[PDB]
């Protein structure tokens, strides 16, 4: 397939549906759609269950249980390289089971990495709907090229050529960072990493979508590192 979309998984039984099916309706059909799991309640498999009927869906789902494996890794990042490792796309992109897809997404991305040889890493707008129905609304725009990504540019608005995973590893030893440092903004971290190489391409279009309302987990991870650091590091390093 042309795409590898890969989309994280845990507990979100309410929302995961809405996420799967933008997916699967995309104009664009000619991707592969991991589903990484991370061993999610009876609920959540329940809900996810009918959408593995679909010819395109690789489902994986791990076997961590407890505090302690919930908290020795960022999970999503050790999924998504999990699947990286697995994936046949050309273009890869990440998906969420609380965020949503809009319609020619796929479709929009795509053309414009077939386009532009040049361009590497594209970002579109994404939306937010704040509820209480809809009190607020906030936009996070794609303006402008850019080599500090950081905390600017969100987890689900990306599409990239496989190429570039691999100047990542070459560096890093790895794809995503599964630092548990960097458990609250993991995809600030491995933008951060790409940004060592690679600029990211706008496409003023909002093509992703999230909704929201207007623990012994939290007591066990270690010291969050932030988007400052990052942003200033990323200055620093002076690639643009
Ligand atoms: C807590 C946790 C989340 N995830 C997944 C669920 C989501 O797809 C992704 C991000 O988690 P999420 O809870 O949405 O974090 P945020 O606070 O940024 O909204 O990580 C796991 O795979 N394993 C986990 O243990
Ligand atoms: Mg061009
Ligand atoms: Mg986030
Ligand atoms: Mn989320």
């Amino acid at each position: 397939p042309k795409v590898s979309v890969i989309m994280t998984s845990y507990n979100k039984s309410d929302y995961v549906a809405k996420s799967i099916s933008s997916i699967l309706s995309q104009t664009f059909s000619d991707f592969e759609l991991f589903i990484m799991d991370d061993n999610s309640n009876e609920e959540t498999l329940n809900v996810i269950r009918p959408f593995l009927n679909d010819n395109r869906v690789r489902f994986y789902q791990s076997d961590i249980s407890g505090v302690k494996e919930r908290t020795e890794k960022t999970r999503y990042a050790a999924l998504i390289n999990q699947a990286i490792e697995m994936a046949e796309g050309e273009y890869i992109t990440y998906a969420t089971d609380d965020n949503i897809y809009m319609p020619d997404r796929l479709l929009k991305m795509v053309r414009e990495l077939d386009t532009h040889p040049e361009k590497a890493v594209i970002y579109s707008a994404s939306k937010t709907y704040h509820l209480n129905d809809i009190v607020k609304e906030t936009v996070r725009p794609a303006a402008q090229v850019t080599w500090n990504a950081p905390c600017a540019i969100d987890h689900c608005s990306v599409m990239h050529r496989y190429s570039v995973l691999e100047k990542v590893k070459e560096k890093f030893g790895s794809y995503w960072d599964e630092s548990p440092a960097f458990y609250r903004i993991g995809d600030a971290r491995f933008f951060w990493r790409v940004n060592h190489f690679y600029p990211f391409y706008p496409l003023d279009e909002e093509l992703d979508l999230n909704y929201i309302t207007d623990n012994e987990f939290v007591r066990n991870l270690p010291p969050q590192r932030n988007c400052r650091e990052l942003r200033e590091s990323l200055k620093k390093l002076g690639m643009g």
